[PDB]
């Protein structure tokens, strides 16, 4: 089951969201400044972006 | 007595108010920014909706 | 004497104020976000309010 | 020397600054959101302004 | 392998992303506010800029 | 060797990079809320700014 | 329904517990001290006791 | 699959340890106070208990 | 009414604690590092003390 | 080249430096709370351990 | 006035304590973490010491 | 001049100090845990110790 991204860090959140729906169409994809106090519970459908001033991708996305 | 809506990671705000007051609909619906601290006391009728940049519900909303 | 208004979470600001303005005509009346650090000296005639991101309060307001 | 104005809780900055200079002509006027970091050495002719969301004065402008 | 870029710092983010695609075409570029929370995995080809108010480099950009 | 600027406190932005750079021409001039956390190395070319809401300079700038 | 310990502040976590037990035998009685980052759900057994550097209630326990 | 120990809150670690273990022999039990920063990885085989100044059990266990 | 202790800064907890009570036989005193995050209600017969490493008032204590 | 201990979560630190050392001789162990800040450069020899309150590793540890 | 004792920078308390109270002998000592959050006000009477872990002095100490 | 210390990197503090001071005899050694908040200015004979649980030399020591 496909669950990091690494070919995205860099990438718009425009790119990130058409690349891994083509590879997880249920995916809840969600879009966070880098340094976002996360503690939450873990969704296997859920793919939290980490993103820039400019809204590229800063690190690798994984699901949860 | 509903308290959980994991069917709306994911959705706008929007969407998210449309069917918290259908289910509950004495609910007043708070809007944060996902890492907001928040110690609060229990409200029974205050749902809190966690969004990512994008205004998407980032996290299961639940009462309180 | 008033302290407390329980009956204004999810409310907007200009409804909070009008609310609190004529139950308590010499209110002083703070709009902050939910989640900021307070460290303030307790004043009688001020009411904060704690907000959310679209400025409905997510908080009972209390004086102080 | 005056040094503490209660009396601009709940006041703009554009009231706030004109009454600050009409007691302290040398004032140097610093616009600071409520709850900002503040580890700074003692400048007795500095006023810092702690504002909230909508620039009002929060807290009781001091020296320093 | 070229890993610092001591001569950015100042410059803009337009000047910065230049002068690093030159000298490491692979780069990907994020920017980030200074100060920002990061603990991220090391990456070869990532090169973070940490950013003023007025988006110019505030610190030396390293690979990573 | 020129290192601190009280006379900008107070002062804007423009007005401070105009004394800072007729007193060290080679200065790289960097502009951050107050608050920010800096953890950076000793730069002897780098002058921080750390200013207030309106862009003054709301504490001593200081070579490093 | 009891949800609220006035009369305990100041007072230690012993006499804390015997109170509280005697008015609620089902309490959960948690000890945290004061500045606690607390995102927690709502527990109607529980009991959170907030305490200074001796072990007194420095807070008004409240059920949650 | 067993996911969630809400009847641990209040109890020891030793209980916690002991009960968790009976569920779940392969747990990899960790204690962190309340409070603590967590951004990890889901791990299906962990369970962190989250404790008091006491060493008790502050909030419900839950596999990740 | 006393509201302010400045003759207790440096002191130690047992030196504070023993002034305060002579002239407030009421108070609750409460002992707290400096930096302590404190949102809290106002509570009249409260005293907080903010102490140094080796238990000395740091702050002037005040009522609340 | 061998970068994470999966197998280490939940062990001791004295079990963690024991098989890292076997894998990594030249490795730099190095013991810190789970939720430390961490801003550092890439060190390839150094393996940092993310202990919980008993001082188990409460995460996968990796090179960096 | 002696305000700043650079010569006291990985000095001992105890050594900091004794050269203080000779140059300033009403000085109310004050001793602290650094990296301790401090918003006080100014008192002309009070020296600060920013103590590591060994309890040296980490930092210039100063009035206020 | 000598300004850093890679080769302290997973050595004690005792072994740090020897070395530190045979390099730089003027050398005014601070110890403090990883993560700690350090705005300060530079010293130019200071040389910080960032330490973890096991008071091991967990980052680069540099001059500062």
């Amino acid at each position: 089951m496909k669950t990091e991204w690494p070919e995205l860090v860099g990438k718009s959140v425009e790119e990130a969201k058409k690349v891994i729906l083509q590879d997880k169409p249920e995916a809840q994809i969600i879009v966070l400044p880098v340094g976002t106090i996360v503690t939450m519970e873990y969704r296997i459908d859920r793919v939290r972006l980490f993103v820039d001033k400019l809204d590229n991708i800063a690190q690798v996305p994984r699901v949860g």
